[PDB]
């Protein structure tokens, strides 16, 4: 039935580019979870660095310091930088964002910026001067203290609504994942039928 | 009054801005839907225009003369064309051409060199549908028209009706050309049209978590 081998032809190609896609997802919520697990140790260097600046060592600090340098420059498989927008302390590369086909005519953002979520109008050099009060206290010493605390929960802030948007983004992919799961098996059903 | 419950009035301040997210993408996919199936119309309406044309090849390919009687044949398919070309050159109420890629005030058709030549192309326009989420929102008159060659079938519709006005030794060879000419448009609309409506499946997946996601937010702010 030549007309059924076509049929056929279609559907292994039509086959092939769903498996395409799903790669393109997966490849993406691994790339989404693992800048997931670097927010999150930002994180926890920030609410360490607040507890320091709360009770209170002068060591503690710029440990904490270092586990968030890291992490905003910290790099891949091949050795492209994750947080720096499309240039894969002063800020080290943009805002831009990197695309992803994920369904035909969808396409997915697949990164948050240390630009974006640094700025907060640099906590990184807020903690410079502070940890300079703290070798000789001055007399703004105290005006230190809370500019640090209130960059330390400004940059919380921004960290945690971050993945809050990648989990959002995790639904999305799901989503899309689930439609060509459902699409591939009714191609593996009718290829089966003919 | 707002000073009461100071974290709580953040917290539903938050709900509201986030609230206003998702009907905003809502509204963008509504729209998005509302566009798509209008140059769907427009495809439908091709395709219609490349059955009658094609169903006039079919009969008109004449083993047996009648030589003058194919003269309402070449008005026919002179209507068909037109219609055709009508079609790709759609504008919306704004007066924007449909078809044409960005080229959104250049019609996607020009006829004005002696043949069809395709002025539109074949740029994508995007719309947002969810934070990070973009649909495209468009289709090509010069992505649909490629059948290769570069040689659309309105060109060679023309050259059929005038192997029609005088025949030549190659009259069956133009009839073979533009039947396949005609059956490879219509592969490139219907497949386009199949390609909208996977277009409006997406979209309706993303809606769908967007009213969930729009429940858990009235009830956490109802609650409150
Ligand atoms: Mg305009």
């Amino acid at each position: 039935d030549p007309m059924a081998s076509i049929k056929l032809l279609n559907l292994e190609r039509e086959n092939s580019a769903i498996a395409q896609y799903q790669s393109n997802i997966a490849n993406l919520k691994t790339t989404l979870s693992s800048q997931e697990t670097h927010l999150d140790s930002v994180s926890e260097s920030l609410k360490s660095m607040r507890d320091i600046v709360l009770w209170g060592m002068i060591t503690e600090l710029k440990s904490y310091r270092d586990s968030i340098e890291s992490s905003f420059n910290a790099q891949d498989e091949e050795g492209h930088f994750l947080f720096s927008g499309t240039k894969t302390y002063v800020v080290e590369g943009n805002s831009d964002v990197r695309v992803v086909t994920v369904a035909k005519g969808v396409t997915m953002d697949s990164n948050m910026t240390a630009q974006e979520i640094l700025d907060i109008g640099n906590v990184l050099n807020q903690i410079d001067a502070l940890i300079a009060e703290f070798e000789k206290p001055s007399p703004n010493f105290q005006a230190e203290v809370d500019a640090s605390l209130n960059a330390i929960d400004d940059t919380m802030a921004n960290v945690l609504g971050a993945m809050t948007e990648i989990g959002g983004r995790h639904n999305n992919l799901d989503l899309m994942d689930g439609a060509h799961s459902e699409n591939k098996l009714f191609v593996d059903k009718v290829s089966g039928d003919l």
